[PDB]
């Protein structure tokens, strides 16, 4: 509620908060503060805009660039006070504040009201970047993307004057602000303003008021596998047969009327310096040939692949299932990692199953812990129309996330490089990048690379904009020029109006 | 603050809340009460009471017992609604409620105050049961236990006449409810009545009333090492000397007044199965030669050992590495484990060592998961007198955890055997069991092991109670007869009043 003081160098918060979660990227702000209001915010954004000092907020610090950190940033807004989860009976719906954890989220809506939003995968990433960003998870395959449920967002911006106010925008089409609440369903976190919370609830027509009843239920209780086959005895063909079983079961099976929309699974194409490729997979358990279906699923990626994996299944109710790290994730943020994405329309051809796996056996390299994760995608994401948020790519079937992670800053260059060319490579006929409406479908911006926007790594002629945003850029655009036109908000990959 | 539907049976959450973080153990419960008021806590006990329901509560569900799932159990009062964490200032001390995790409980001490408390590694650990338990954990050595800085508690109790009321109970000796917050000091949950909330605070006299002064402060950053021992290259020789200069290392340098009070560490001794045996320490990074003083300590350890180990250092600062898993675990709580524990006073002596040896070198037990840990402890917990808080253990430099895991129920017997058989040829000569004021000083009760009760493996003599305890548990017993004469609160292993 009530102002602090807020951090400066020499502050022993000062470590902790010049850093996100990203340690690669170390900020020096003059001034970390931690606001406690819309009417705070208002008042740091302005003094700021007046000085000329560069602000960034940061909520749950998981950014995979240096948006927040970057050098010219000098103030920045952390959200930790604005953590609150609740149903606000004023408006009818669940409000999620900005400093939430989706952890903190997911137990809240589930053991309070038997509810969930489909979102992130990760219980530590924040509300503020991820909601604004086109979050999903576990669940979209299920339920859509988090933004398929946003029904408000309050917002702090800055008008041509330097003044900053707040303002709450709907979903509503005759609502004054509708197209700022547009640019909330996947615009992207740090382009428009500073959002304080947002507002979740089901669109559906026909629903009695009741919180237990305005957001969708996980299943009660899901199966859980772990899938293991060895590299040692892993040939090309072994590992070509096993992607290509992989990718047409999700050719056929992400249909948004598709009975495995209750299916989620992450496969992981590891370096094989790792020992292992592996495979996690969620289905609903609570349907009756549930064991079956799941067998069904690993039996159809293994089929004629000559190496029996090992494989073990548990079952747990759901809220706990989503702290297993299997699914979760293993917790550890204190490396060094880089991200790459692409959406995939469809699965690799035979070209780029061969470049994983040169890539991935090369002895040119050394560092077990490089992979390409294959992320089961599409169902009910993919039964909303293109236009209707600004998350364009709903026809997708995966998202393909290429990481690399290590531990001495003296080697960025070489880990950085290896992946900048195992991308660069895998889409190779098309620029480099995966271009939208082909085989892939552009980029995610919650993982946000700025190579994307690299002319040497970037030789497709689309841009950076056209990857992430397709045809929502030009209305994205409309939203900044009216609501942020001093562009206060700004970093390597933020929204920017055309050229005067 | 508004009550809000029970779960039962058929609601989606069912599953969940029926369970605690323990799998083994499964509630059946008849209704789950997500309690969000003192006064709600009342009306939800004396109902049970007029029923002769058997009540229990849940804050943070780490227990290892089945205190809280026994199937005896019909109403649970679960307190994720009270999770609140911050500084009232009408009573000038940092309030935590039941229901808060110890991650929530750092983050928002820390980001917002820039101070901490000195309880557990695991951020999902709840305080309701932790704190009342005698919570410590990698500062505890730098500050005490967490139960040094409690000030008052507000705890809902039921009378002789069967009515719940709620009192406030404070660290003030002329307070009528003084024994009341005693007993809160390490007298462990489930005992004597519904915690509401902890109020936080330094015993310091000198102190100004501003919140960033009542609390430590924890080192700005901290140096973190993971030194790893491969077993293949250790003989039974090179590990009894490892062990051996870990004891005496810790035998001289565990004092309250110790330099090395600003060290934690914990030695694995892992099945040899595992393929590696390892330690991770903790040192604070801020002072003169702090690099130099680490390395003193791993050469330490590893002098004469003959084997050397893979050693890594990284520098992180504190909130951050308090989530390292390093130190905070793996976040793992599926699958099935049984723990043991012990405070230990001096070293293990050389039978002790060449039991610890066989049974982890063992081919008659197939289990790469057991571990004994060695937990670095004393320190300014060992400045507080034995009497003054219901921790009475105030001169161990180690807590010794003793743990086995794995996934399938069917071998629960086989697991369960071997930390039996362990533990017991371990503590052989005083009955099976680390009995007090001698080379042990007992156990802890925030690890509780029914076994302890059980004439067939504790053959010492000395019952639970005292195992726990020590002098403590006369002055534990009174305020049982005063605050719950009913003994409504009660477990497997809960303060009983002397048979009448
Ligand atoms: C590290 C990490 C990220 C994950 C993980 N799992 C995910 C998953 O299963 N599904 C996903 O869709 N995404 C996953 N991600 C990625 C996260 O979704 C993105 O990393 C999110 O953008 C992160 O959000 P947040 O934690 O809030 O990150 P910040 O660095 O604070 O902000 C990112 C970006 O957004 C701007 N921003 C923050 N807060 C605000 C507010 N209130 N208003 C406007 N803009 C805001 C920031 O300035 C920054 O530009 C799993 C893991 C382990
Ligand atoms: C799983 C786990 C436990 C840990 C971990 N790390 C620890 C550490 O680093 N240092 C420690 O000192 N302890 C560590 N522990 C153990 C925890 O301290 C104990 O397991 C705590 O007892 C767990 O507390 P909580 O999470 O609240 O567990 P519950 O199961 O809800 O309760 C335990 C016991 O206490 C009673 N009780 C709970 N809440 C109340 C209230 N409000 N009032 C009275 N009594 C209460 C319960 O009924 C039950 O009897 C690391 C990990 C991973
Ligand atoms: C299923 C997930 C969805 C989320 O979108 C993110 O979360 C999950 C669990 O996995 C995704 C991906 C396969 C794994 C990554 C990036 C690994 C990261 C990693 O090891 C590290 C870091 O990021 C920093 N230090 C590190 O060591 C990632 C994009
Ligand atoms: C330093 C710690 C202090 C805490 O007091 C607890 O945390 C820390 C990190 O370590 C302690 C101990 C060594 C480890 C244990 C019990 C492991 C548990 C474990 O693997 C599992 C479970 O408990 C359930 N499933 C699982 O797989 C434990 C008691
Ligand atoms: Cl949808
Ligand atoms: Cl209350
Ligand atoms: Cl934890
Ligand atoms: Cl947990
Ligand atoms: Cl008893
Ligand atoms: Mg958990
Ligand atoms: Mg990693
Ligand atoms: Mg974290
Ligand atoms: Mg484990």
């Amino acid at each position: 509620m009530k102002h602090i003081d807020s951090v400066a160098p020499g502050d022993i918060r000062y470590e902790d908060l010049r850093r996100g979660e990203n340690l690669r990227f170390v900020g020096d702000p003059e001034e970390i503060h931690l606001v406690g209001s819309a009417a705070e915010i208002e008042q740091v954004l302005s003094r700021a805009v007046r000085s000329g000092k560069r602000v960034a907020v940061r909520s749950g610090g998981h950014c995979y660039e240096d948006f927040v950190a970057n050098s010219d940033v000098r103030v920045v807004m952390d959200m930790s006070r604005l953590s609150a989860v609740g149903f606000d009976e004023e408006r009818g719906a669940f409000a999620v504040e900005a400093g939430a954890t989706l952890g903190a989220v997911y137990k809240t809506l589930f053991r309070v009201w038997g509810v969930t939003l489909p979102g992130g995968a990760c219980p530590d990433v924040g509300a503020g970047g991820h909601i604004l960003g086109g979050g999903y998870g576990p669940l979209s395959r299920m339920h859509g993307s988090i933004v398929d449920y946003l029904h408000a967002v309050e917002v702090v911006v800055v008008d041509a004057s330097g003044d900053a106010r707040t303002v709450i925008a709907t979903r509503e089409p005759s609502d004054p602000n509708h197209d700022l609440w547009w640019a909330h369903t996947g615009g992207g976190g740090g382009n428009f303003g500073v959002v304080v919370r947002y507002w979740l609830r089901t669109a559906e027509a026909d629903v009695p008021p009741e919180p237990g009843r305005l957001l969708p239920r996980p299943p009660a209780e899901v199966l859980l596998n772990t899938t293991v086959w060895p590299w040692e005895g892993l040939d090309e063909a072994a590992f070509a047969r096993l992607v290509r079983n992989h990718g047409r079961w999700f050719e056929q099976n992400s249909g948004p009327d598709s009975p495995w929309c209750d299916l989620y699974s992450v496969l992981a194409l590891t370096r094989s310096q790792s020992g292992a490729l592996a495979m996690t997979t969620q289905l609903d358990a609570t349907g009756p040939d549930a064991e079956k279906r799941l067998e069904t699923y690993l039996a159809a990626v293994s089929e004629g692949v000559g190496v029996q994996p090992h494989s073990d299944t548990r079952r747990l109710p759901w809220l706990h299932s989503t702290r297993w790290p299997g699914i979760a994730g293993d917790g550890d943020m204190t490396g060094r990692a880089k991200i790459k994405a692409a959406y995939a329309r469809r699965s690799f051809d035979d070209r780029q199953i061969g470049t994983l796996y040169t890539r991935l056996t090369s002895t040119d390299y050394d560092n077990p812990a490089g992979v390409v994760a294959l992320i089961a995608y599409g169902g009910k994401v993919n039964a909303v129309p293109a236009d209707r948020t600004a998350v364009a790519q709903r026809d997708s079937i995966l998202k393909i996330v290429y990481v690399t992670t290590w531990e001495d800053p003296a080697q960025d260059p070489v880990h950085v490089r290896w992946i900048r060319e195992l991308y660069r490579d895998v889409y190779a006929d098309t620029g480099g990048v995966p271009v939208p409406g082909g085989a892939a479908d552009g980029a995610y911006v919650n993982y946000p690379d700025v190579d994307l926007a690299d002319e040497e790594w970037n030789t497709s002629g689309v841009p950076w904009s056209e990857l992430y945003y397709k045809d929502a850029y030009p209305r994205l655009q409309a939203v900044k020029a009216r609501w942020d036109p001093r562009n206060v908000f700004r970093h390597a990959l933020s929204v920017r109006v055309p050229p005067a």
